[PDB]
DNA sequence: CCCGGACCTGTGACAAATTGCCCTCAGACGG
DNA sequence: GGCCGTCTGAGGGCAATTTGTCACAGGTCCG
C-alpha cells in the first residue's frame, strides 16, 4: 500500500486538522511527492482507500474542503496557509485543490515514514499526530524510545485549552490516544511520566513491532 | 500546633462535537 | 439515433458515542 514519507519540519509543524483533512492531506503528499501545486481527489477512490460509501466519502471530502479556509500553518517561526484559492469541481466525483506552492519544500526535505494502511483506521486525529511524531523516532527493525516534553505537545498538536489541567490531559488525551495505537495499528506502545517537583514535564514512550 | 492558602490528583456531570447509518433524487453513460 | 436502467454522488437528515469543560472531594507543604 502507499508509502507516505514527509520532512520532519512537518512532522513537528502546529496546526489543527480534522481526521478528514489529515486523510486528505497523505494523498496530496503522495502526488506531490511523485513528480506547482495542484493536487486533485476522486470521490470513487477516496470511498476505496478508507472503506466508505460514495455518499459518505462525498459529504467527507466536501466538508473537510470548505473547512480548510482560514486554516494557517506554522513551521518554528514561519505561518503560511494551506490553500491559496477555494477548492472546486470540474467534473461531477473529482475535486480539484490549490496548496501553496510556498509548502512544497517543507513537505520534501531528516524524514518520517510510514505506509498508508498503518494509520487509515485511526480516529482521533490527535491520535494520528502522536503516531506520526513515533514513526519519526522508528527503527529499521521497529521498534523506538524517545522522551517528548508536554508542552511542546500542547503547541504542535494545538491541544484545547482544558488539557492544559494534567488530570484532564491524561484522560481525555493521553490515555485515549496510547489505546487507540495500541488497538488500530501494528504497533505495541507503553509510556512512563518524567517529574520536576509537584509538577509533570514529559512522556516517555517506547515500542516495538508486532 | 493548626489555620487558610496554593499546589497537586481523580471522578461525576453535563454540553458540544463527531461517528457510521439511512433515504431521496438527479447526473452520466451505454445497450 | 434516442430513451431508459443502472451506477454515482450530492443532498437532506438521525441516535449513539466520544471529546471538551468545570465543580467538588481529597492529598501535600508553606508561613
Ligand atoms: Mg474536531
Ligand atoms: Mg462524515
Ligand atoms: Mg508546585
Ligand atoms: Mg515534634
Ligand atoms: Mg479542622
Ligand atoms: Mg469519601
Ligand atoms: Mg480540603
Amino acid at each position: 500500500s502507499p508509502r507516505i514519507v514527509q520532512s520532519n519540519d512537518l512532522t513537528e509543524a502546529a496546526y489543527s486538522l480534522s481526521r478528514d483533512q489529515k486523510r486528505m492531506l497523505y494523498l496530496f503528499v503522495d502526488q506531490i511527492r511523485k513528480s506547482d501545486g495542484i493536487c486533485e481527489i476522486h470521490v470513487a477512490k477516496y470511498a476505496e482507500i478508507f472503506g466508505l460509501t460514495s455518499a459518505e466519502a462525498s459529504k467527507d471530502i466536501r466538508q473537510a474542503l470548505k473547512s480548510f479556509a482560514g486554516k494557517e500553518v506554522v513551521f518554528y517561526y514561519e505561518s503560511f496557509p494551506w490553500f491559496i484559492k477555494p477548492a472546486h469541481s470540474p467534473s461531477r466525483g473529482l475535486y480539484s485543490v490549490h496548496i501553496n506552492p510556498y509548502l512544497i519544500p517543507f513537505f520534501i526535505g531528516r524524514f518520517t515514514q510510514f505506509r498508508l494502511s498503518e494509520t487509515k483506521e485511526i480516529t482521533n486525529p490527535y491520535a494520528m499526530r502522536l503516531y506520526e511524531s513515533l514513526c519519526q523516532y522508528r527503527k529499521p527493525d521497529g521498534s523506538g524510545i524517545v522522551s517528548l516534553k508536554i508542552d511542546w505537545i500542547i503547541e504542535r498538536y494545538q491541544l484545547p485549552q482544558s488539557y492544559q489541567r494534567m488530570p484532564d490531559f491524561r484522560r481525555r488525551f493521553l490515555q485515549v490516544c496510547v489505546n487507540e495505537i495500541n488497538s488500530r495499528t501494528p504497533m505495541r506502545l507503553s509510556y512512563i511520566e518524567k517529574k520536576k517537583g509537584r509538577q509533570t514535564t514529559h512522556i516517555v514512550f517506547s515500542f516495538r513491532d508486532i
